[PDB]
């Protein structure tokens, strides 16, 4: 399926990958190599953290297919209900459904928030 | 000459070209090196064939200022009338001046379809 | 700050750094390493400058956060007032603060015309 959302603009991060900053519905796609796990996150308006910002905190690397403890799932000694389908996405409002550009770079693929 | 119409989204393939898609007029931009020889597809709504797709058909390298068999116009062995202006573009309203993107990455360059 | 125009799109010079042409102000986003120097320049709608041009002009490297003696500023034995904010740029009208866009790619740092 897909929608009617495609307006933002393409960017590339340092000098290895590259990241997408949505300017409208505030959202960015990250992503190690092509066809693989992919993360969204929000950006605010005020002051848009463009590669610049981005470079530095996807320099200490805390997901690479595995989700460090940023989010609600640490991924290691938790209780029964975890996180990303019951704690990083509240049901189908989660953002990772309101953009079709995402949908591409990612691979409609299973994104958590980092 | 110009028109307006460059409401597209920029993209990369893998770790060495790139390719820009069109989330409209559905159109896409592939060239080798800068200022060379480029090539527009069509693409699907309902399952936007992003880089990873693109990588994969991209991978075969089936052009390189070459084009295969792909088209009307194998380039070998042929009768007269070939394809490209005579077959892969009929007159002007062959998709190769249905967007001004495509036209700055190309170069306003002669492309066929692949 | 902020405002209500960034609809460009970005795309790559060579195989080295890469710049975003603004189809409708007439902008474009230049700049050595991330986060640092900037430099925007206008463009042509009859002639779109693609990378292809660009990288002629950027090929032979004249700013790498220095600026050579294009502006009205050639840094090099000039009368009291020189350019850059007193020459390259007429007040707050300057082509400076005319885009969200490459106000984030430049980091809001302070360009010069080439």
């Amino acid at each position: 399926g897909s929608e009617h959302l495609v307006t933002t603009a393409t960017f590339s991060i340092g000098s290895t990958g590259l990241v997408v900053y949505d300017y409208q519905q505030l959202l960015i796609a990250y992503k190690p190599a092509p066809g693989t796990c992919c993360y969204i996150m929000k950006i605010a308006p005020e002051s848009i953290p463009s590669l610049e910002a981005l470079t530095r905190k996807v320099h200490n690397f805390q997901m690479e297919c595995s989700l460090q403890a940023k989010p609600a799932v640490p991924t290691s000694k938790l209780g029964q209900a975890e996180g990303r389908d019951a704690g990083s996405a509240p049901s189908g409002g989660d953002p990772a459904f309101l953009g079709m550009a995402v949908s591409t770079l990612c691979g409609e693929v299973p994104l958590y928030y980092i």
